[PDB]
């Protein structure tokens, strides 16, 4: 028999009326593209830009009955990427594109193959870089939900219908890892249905829950804050003749604390709302604050001029009180601080 | 009867005398172009650049009477966007560009289609960097405008001339919200019509309202600042036998608004004129500049050399009124700067 | 009559002989073209990379006398931008380059017109990255001369020829402003005509000078280094014994002072020469190194072991003359480094 | 006889029915394709991003029995670059490709050429931007695995399988060093074939081992957190009466430890868990944040009120120990901290 | 006669066997095209990526025997770029491309002209970005050579050869300077055949020395390096019972030097062996940190408890050599230091 190339050109050609830009079904029921994506990559979750890049497989199934063939004998027909400007295809586009393209190294990567009663797989690599807003109210410990949605251009909802696959709708490469994340299994898939004026467009989109991880933000900016806020309660142990000694330690820690909260910062977008790590680092910028505070009571107290021996006993006891009080209410902060975000 | 790509072929071919270089109603009236665009993503708002980012769905309308038909029974006929280049469209282009692309993935992002009474309805999805000017006379209490034009290239007013619909000229999408400004709801729709030494050429604009957020630089540099300045205050309530105490407070808290005032300029065009953020810089530099200025007229009138009795009494009067005058100052200052850049 | 588009069919076909290959005035005198610019956009002046980026619209006219046509009644006959592959063009380019792209979004941004005598019009818009070298002798008080070139790539100088048209060679659009810069309304316009191994090549060029603003460095830099200078002054107001008050203060400011200098040279190219912002940060250093230096001599002097009430007095008398000394030489620099930098 | 050319042309034209859309050996065995890469340059090894760039020369044989030629006496037909798109390739591609591009100055750098039995030799180069997962467990001292993998897009395992040739399957340039890395000669060289829904698909693939430089992170990070250790061990050797001298030194070492440790991972991506620098700079910060709550204990017994003679023998005691033991107990840190990171 | 353009026609056509995938001479000696480049632009030395851009034209002249003319009467024929499809060009390529691109602004910046005799002049215009490796032994002070190879990609050494002409094989254009370096005027020429498992292939090369620039360096680090060292040095001439002066003096300089060597290579590669800029901020770092092991031995000896005035005495002896000594150790270090740098 003739080779395949050869038959899917009288499929394709003059003869026999097939024409690339009709849809299937043509005044008829519209088509029921099937869908389902595989993330190859996923990551640089940038959070100034707020996008993330993703690389996927996106395959696409419909049934065009012009494509029906029974003389051949086998059971596929492989078309080649060159001749894929010849028949009919879906015009997906993702309406968060913000920049996307295709892979064309050696071959363009793409892929189609027909059965006999006229299923037309269409697989292609994409490279997306898909926008999300970026919710964080509560910033190290919050889940982003990033979503990508899949519309039709030119065809509205009488003529072509969206749909995910029953069969695994988004699968998710083996060894995919994240470093500041993690990609959580379950994946809504529902619809995004488009009113515009023009008219209404299909749309099926997927959301991806993204938990992200304690362990960095501990290390660079909850514990060394902590040491600093710990650091501003050894002057309570140093000698109140010594003047130079507990201003000088409260002079430091309290302009250190507003470097780690300028750093706390730098790679963030400039949103107006208060976020949790900012209000870690108000409330131990607070404790230092008031850790010199106390000096400027006990330096005061212990300068009034039997009145001298009165005033000194009257300042060690704001310093006894002062060592026992001022971890006893940081103590209580951390019970009220991750217990709220650990409840939400 | 035929389909309607066969149909739409007969309507464009040799046959019919179509001419896709020759615009609608020529050697007659001016071709009457109706637009309106449709906001998906906004934002990057890059301030050192003076440009933004934008997505847009620009649709256009406009009548060729050549292209009207009645024998094929339905009322629209969609084009594919293979065989957009065999009909006349307008050369429309943005006068503030800084590069722009289309979107072309998995089909050219472009549709078509034509009523029975010639109305040719084309909408496209483009991806624009538009420049704008940045006004920053009061940066953080600033409403930038910044605007997008669209022109005519190559046809002149006598040929082609732009309009806005008036059914709603300017939508955006639903859940469009920035992370440093909101998008006003008035939209200003006014013409920019341009002279050249070629012609005299169509324009239409429309002006974008961004007034910003002011949570972010609250945090970031008004509350910072406003401490240090508190912290050069306890300075009056240290005795002034303790030299290096008030002395060691005084340089460490003037060199440390000199870091946070360069901090204040890290992200911004470099501008000559001075910004309502460089007038709260250099009054709150200047407080902490004369909190050191206050303790060398106490550390020279103490020093003098009853003569001893007197000037230490003397000394303890500029103090005594320096706790009541410097945050009584400094009170009286933020009432006018915060009603300076309110009734603005 | 036939339309234009279809009598310039004629004028370009196989019949008539005309060749898009084969300049004007073939085996006769040059082509004289003439050119002029419109600058829409102008800045993002980096001084790292030395080269700016510009949005133009370029301008040529030439004579065709093969696209003479007396026939077809009217005056001018627009030819589209699809068949512009078709007629002669100059090639055009600039010698500075550094990369540029066309602008082609929903048209490909370009304009050809023919009078009845053979007069052709091709304006085009180009975005260039164009190179400058930066003279930066006097960094903040410079007048930057950035350029532009157009040369001929393939025709040399007895072929074609470039030059200014004598009405208005460069406009510049009404609301270009820059905001580091200002751009001088007279622009020098000059030849350039170069010489190869190959032939000589015409060339045209037009100077732009770019004065800077003074406003942003003074706020940056020449300011709070002029505090600091300051901040060491109050040095000679406090008492000797007071040891580290007054070295405690010169330990400070003499490493606050070599941390604004550091902070002076992050946006610039790593040139060898010295420049008038580092002699204003080098001399401001040795005033602070040197107020140390004065403490240096008080406390050798003050320690010499009648013998004590001598070298106390002496000790005193160094003091007394550095409170009007130190700011008197601070003060005839800056009569010294202004004006040298007014004069050039 | 006639040229190559054209005697090419016959091989591959309507006549002896060439079609380059069919597999060789079709409806037969799969067709062995045996590839090797040659590496002109590795680097930019960003951790951050977890990618790297190569550029190679990618060598695909098989075997086209349809090719086979007898008339034409010599040995090899080079074909050219232009006319590639006229016989079978394999469609090779990389699963983690994240961006790729062809060179194609001065010519298509592409190369073929074919043998009298029908071998064919296929030569390209490629700039590839392949991802890679960074364990970052002991940073300093890893040996980290970056790998390359080629796929086939629409071939399965029964049409087309890929294979390392036995001679030489990687080659590296000869002057091919790396800035931060080294690159080791044995090069794993295995299969990594993949299943999905549509078929089994084949693959190559060839692991990179790249041992870091230890000289990079001791000049910068080891040995300078290495004397601020050492810096606060000099507090024991200073009096105890001198207290802004004791103080004043263990502040200023506590705070330029955290300094150094937020400039630790600058230039790293955000992992959870702890990596071989950060529990150096975890213990040395432990050192230095000890020193000065040695001085606490010394400033509290000291100042207790012959109970005077007794305590401050006391507060000598915990001096002369101190004076041993912290550098004894950093000796026997670095013991346990260097062999563990040599023995893994 | 007729014109160039359709002489030029016979001479490519169907008729006379023309074939542009033909090399000349072919079965016969191999072709001998001869090469020289024109620097227009040069610079942007990336020292992290280890690559350079430069702006060249690449001229190639070989002699084609098929090309040679006697009928029309004038010496050279230029064949318009859009006809360069259509002869026989050298497929040279750069060994070390890293990425380029061709200039097609107003016209692909292409030249190609023949004369009687068949030869043929190309000339083109294209932005390289070359890698080269950087030693960096003594960083500084060293003589970077960065080199550039064109080589053959399909043709082997028996049918092309590359040379260089005797006639100014590199020329660089006028005014071209470099902000951080200099192009030294004599260029090494020599060759670089390469040898593959395909064949021989040729390759010709040209060296480019760049001596840099001492006066950046000297002005950022050198100097400030140097007065810290002094900073420290007047130490020795404050008492020894300001304990807080002669402590909090040697404790800022010790910690100021190690901020000046973190900054030192914030712009370089992480490359593991000890460069010259090191060696200066180590043994700089190494008089700071002795000048506070000096008051260690000072506040040791002097606290001992005639046995009072025996070991002031004493300690007055080891001030007494140190303000002799440390001076006279960094003078000589900075003989062995320059003179080292100056001999390599
Ligand atoms: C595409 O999918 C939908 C859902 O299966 C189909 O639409 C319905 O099909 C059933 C039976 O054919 C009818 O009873 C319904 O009236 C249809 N409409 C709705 C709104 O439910 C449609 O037939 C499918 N079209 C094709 C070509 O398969
Ligand atoms: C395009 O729009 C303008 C405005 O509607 C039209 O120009 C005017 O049309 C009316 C009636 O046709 C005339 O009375 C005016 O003299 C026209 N000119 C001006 C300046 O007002 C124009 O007719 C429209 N052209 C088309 C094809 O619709
Ligand atoms: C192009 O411009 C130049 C200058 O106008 C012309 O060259 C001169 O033209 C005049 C009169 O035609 C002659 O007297 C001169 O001898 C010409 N040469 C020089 C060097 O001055 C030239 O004619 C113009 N060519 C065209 C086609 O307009
Ligand atoms: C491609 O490679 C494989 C391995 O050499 C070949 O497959 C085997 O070939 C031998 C002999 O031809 C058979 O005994 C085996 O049954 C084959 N299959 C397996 C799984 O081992 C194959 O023949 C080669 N094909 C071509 C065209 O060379
Ligand atoms: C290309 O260049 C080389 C060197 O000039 C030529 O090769 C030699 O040419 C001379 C005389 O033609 C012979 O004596 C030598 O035997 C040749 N080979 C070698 C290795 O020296 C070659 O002829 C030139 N080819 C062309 C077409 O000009």
């Amino acid at each position: 028999p003739m080779p395949p190339s050869e038959f899917l050109d009288k499929l394709m050609g003059k003869v026999s009326g097939y024409d690339a830009r009709i849809r299937p079904n043509f005044k008829g029921p519209p088509v029921n593209v099937t869908c389902n994506i595989f993330i190859n990559s996923f990551g640089s979750i940038a959070e100034t830009t707020m996008d993330y890049r993703v690389n996927i497989f996106l395959r696409q199934q419909w049934n065009d009955p012009r494509l029906a063939y029974s003389e051949y004998p086998d059971d596929s027909l492989d078309l080649d990427p060159s001749m894929l400007d010849s028949i009919w295809k879906p015009d997906l586009f993702f309406a968060n594109e913000k920049g996307a393209n295709f892979h064309e190294v050696t071959t363009d990567n793409k892929l189609l193959r027909i059965s006999k009663n006229g299923n037309v797989l269409y697989s292609i690599r994409i490279t997306l870089v898909l926008a999300c807003p970026m919710d964080l109210k509560n910033f190290p410990m919050d889940v982003q939900t990033c979503i990508m949605q899949l519309e039709s251009f030119g065809y509205t909802m009488n003529d072509l219908i969206f749909e995910w696959d029953e069969k695994g709708a988004v699968q998710v490469a083996d060894g995919l890892t994240l470093p500041q994340f993690i990609l959580k299994e379950e994946k809504d898939l529902r619809y995004c249905t488009k009113h515009y004026n023009t008219g209404k467009f299909t749309c099926i989109e997927a959301r991806f829950h993204l938990e992200r991880q304690m362990g960095y933000y501990l290390i660079q900016m909850y514990i060394p804050s902590l040491l600093i806020v710990i650091l501003s309660w050894v002057s309570f142990w140093i000698n109140m003749d010594a003047a130079p000694a507990r201003v000088g330690l409260g002079i430091t820690t309290v302009l250190t604390m507003t470097t780690q909260s300028s750093g706390s910062r730098a790679s963030l977008p400039k949103v107006s709302y208060v976020k949790a790590i900012d209000i870690w680092m108000a409330v131990c910028l607070l404790f230092v604050f008031s850790a010199l505070l106390e000096y400027a009571a006990v330096n005061f107290i212990a300068r009034q001029h039997e009145m001298r021996k009165l005033f000194i006993s009257r300042a060690k006891r704001i310093d006894t009180v002062s060592r026992v009080a001022f971890p006893l209410v940081f103590l209580i902060f951390n019970i009220f601080y991750w217990i709220t975000y650990k409840i939400i």
